[PDB]
């Protein structure tokens, strides 16, 4: 990847490795969307659009030759920059085990948050529709631990009436889960009951939403399309610091809206 | 090519061959643009857009993460229909050499004219710019046969001052050429003089323009991009007739505007 | 060639190739002197002077030991600089076919003009004498197309009286050639007559002179001596631009002044 001009920066191999290994760890645990969707393999740094499969007509009614245009989806590209310090970085060659790298982490968190916002709520100027926008898949619930177990059993019937099968998964907030655990105290464990009602499912707690939703994981309903994965590169040299950046290119879409249910409580 | 539903029409092999061979001949001689441009090979019935290689910025000035969208060109698709007669078509099996096929020819001519209009004058709603739009490549001429020979020699100097080489070609109207031939009568032939001033070039007469232009043919300056070539297919059956159609998908662009000169007289 | 510090510039192989290929084309057609002289092979970046073969005496008349110094010609070295833009250059990796490179071309033209001026008119401070300085090889002509054909036939006799043979070539201005072509209109072609009078020669039109001259091309009368050919290198990096330069080292001389005739009209 020669468009990332790495070999013109005054660093060594050990310093490059130390920089990469720290960002990999945080990206592993802070990307919540990539836990239950599909990913389509990289195409390259020159890919530009993804086809939809239709045509719109722009000619009159009485003409002999008739014509129109094809339709597609554009990709999104991002870039974010930060700085580091050379004397502090150079203590690694004298044998120091712990070095200060706070700016890197602070930037990584914001990039992850930006990426999740599009999957959960969509983008207006690009023509993307998110999960929380389908308002014909909502059902009502209550505020006691009993209504949750009622609602799961009600949802599985609607799933069966449409032909959808496979393992099922629950995605829920964190404070509500803690409140439920506090309210149910001194009795049979609640995780066991929930997994038995799901018939061998899973629970995922996140701070990105405000209520709960239920999905199926047979495969082929939510797609994320990548051109280039997340990468780090070099920009310029200041008086006694260096400047680096992070980049990526992507888009997202939803195919079958019948494998998703929203709970309101 | 199974999207052209040919095998559901009540015809035989000889009738299909007779229909194809007549259209090929007229398409060979009525497509004037394809004589001096480049053609990029077919990509398929699902190709949708062609990339340009840029990005436009849509974020604010003070933000930490910045983003934009990629850019491309959409393709154009066309379709035209006509009808034929079964009893008249069926005399071919009794041994008749000449059959009436006038509607086919009348439709082929209009399709060819539509295709040439875009190359010579562009399309507003698709973002295409044509040859006659570059107004900084014009020079002046006169109305006598002497000024043409002066203008060619003047143009070759401007060609040499930019680094452009290769064989050269002249494209001119028809009535003006006939008038020049009438005005020069009883002297040395004019084609020989013109080709000697071009230093071994060629002359092309067409009814599509109104003046003359000079181009170079080294290769790599005018591109035509095809998805699917021109094809014939079947639609439905009327009381005692049949209905067929013609289709294609394409786009066009100009790379180096320095291999083109326009003459005004 | 390691004195051209190329590998310290933030560019890639494709960008270097794109920069070289454009300058080669313009240098090919804008160097007019190198069409009918001889070139002596490169000697290196350390060559400094070329010997003439004489000695001048600096001692008195009555002395017992007598001495002097040898004589030679010094070489000329040049350098010219320009700047380019990084974001615009970086669109080549996204797939763009046409990039802006105007400063390079504007500098190349001036370097070519500087080089031709020395061959055609000489240098005072270096001790070089040019072609248009030999005033004992001039003959007179007129302003009609007939006098040119008379003058060529007169010149070949003077050539034969000295022992000079070989193919012959005519070098002439451009506006005068166009005026001659306009004045001779409607008759036998003029290029054929001129080449027949030259007995199988060639014609070269240039904007560098004001009249015509006739030369012979048997070999060994006009020499151009090179130390290093034309080259491109890297200087420094500005805020968001880069700085590059062009260099060369040469000299020139005339051996036999009897293979050259000047026409005045
Ligand atoms: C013993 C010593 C070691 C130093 N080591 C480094 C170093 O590894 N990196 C660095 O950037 N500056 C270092 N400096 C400081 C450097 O000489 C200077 O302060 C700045 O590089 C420019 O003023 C060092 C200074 C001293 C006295
Ligand atoms: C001797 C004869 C031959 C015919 N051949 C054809 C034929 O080849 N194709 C056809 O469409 N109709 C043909 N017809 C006409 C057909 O029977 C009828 O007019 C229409 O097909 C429906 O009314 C023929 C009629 C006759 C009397
Ligand atoms: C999406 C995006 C892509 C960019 N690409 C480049 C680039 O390829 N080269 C460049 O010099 N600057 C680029 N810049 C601008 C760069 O971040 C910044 O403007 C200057 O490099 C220093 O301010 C880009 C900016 C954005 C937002």
């Amino acid at each position: 990847m020669e468009f990332l001009k790495r070999s013109f920066a005054p660093l060594t191999e050990k310093q490059w490795q130390e920089i990469d290994n720290r960002a990999r760890e945080i990206f592993k645990t802070q990307l919540y969307g990539r836990k239950f969707v599909d990913v389509e393999g990289p195409y390259g740094w020159e890919y530009a659009a993804h086809p939809l499969g239709e045509v719109e007509v722009l000619s009159d009614e009485n003409e002999v030759v008739k014509w129109g245009l094809r339709k597609s989806l554009p990709l999104i590209e991002l870039r974010a920059t930060f700085t580091l310090d050379l004397w502090e970085l150079d203590n690694l060659e004298r044998g120091k085990p712990n070095v200060d790298l706070s700016s890197l982490e602070e930037t990584v968190r914001k990039v992850a948050e930006f990426e999740d916002e599009v999957i959960f709520r969509g983008c207006e100027k690009s023509g993307v529709k998110g999960l929380l926008s389908f308002e014909e898949r909502k059902i009502e619930c209550g505020s006691t631990p009993k209504d949750l177990l009622e609602a799961i059993v009600r949802a599985l019937s609607i799933f069966s009436k449409d032909g959808i099968e496979g393992p099922y998964t629950l995605v829920i907030n964190t404070d509500r889960w803690i409140n439920f655990l506090k309210e149910e105290a001194g009795k049979y464990p609640l995780e066991k009951r929930v997994e038995e009602c799901l018939r061998g499912g899973k629970i995922i707690t996140t701070p990105r939403i405000e209520d709960a939703l239920v999905v199926s994981e047979r495969g082929g309903d939510f797609k994320l399309i990548l051109g280039q994965d997340l990468s780090i590169g070099y920009e310029d040299r200041e008086k006694d610091a260096v400047r680096l950046f992070i980049t990526e290119t992507f888009t997202f879409q939803v195919v079958n809206p019948e494998a998703l249910i929203l709970l309101k409580f």
